[PDB]
């Protein structure tokens, strides 16, 4: 009587979200889903309580893991 560890694989970044109590995580396939260290809620989808504001989409569009020295570039 149990569903399984949603998804199989472990994330590459974890950035809180301004604001909301969301955390944005990323992971090794080019992917990224939203975390909540406050209600242990994870999703693979933006929810709606995020829905709305701009800095959850600005955070995805520019990923720290990434900056502060690119590897491939």
């Amino acid at each position: 009587g149990s569903s399984g560890s949603s998804g199989k694989a472990k994330p590459v970044a974890t950035a809180p979200i301004p604001g909301t109590p969301w955390c944005v995580v990323w992971t090794g396939d080019e992917r990224v889903f939203f975390y909540n260290p406050t209600t242990r809620l994870s999703m693979w989808d933006r929810p709606d309580d995020l829905i709305g504001r701009a800095d959850v989409d600005k955070i995805i569009q520019e990923p720290p893991h990434k900056k502060s020295g690119p590897s491939s570039g």
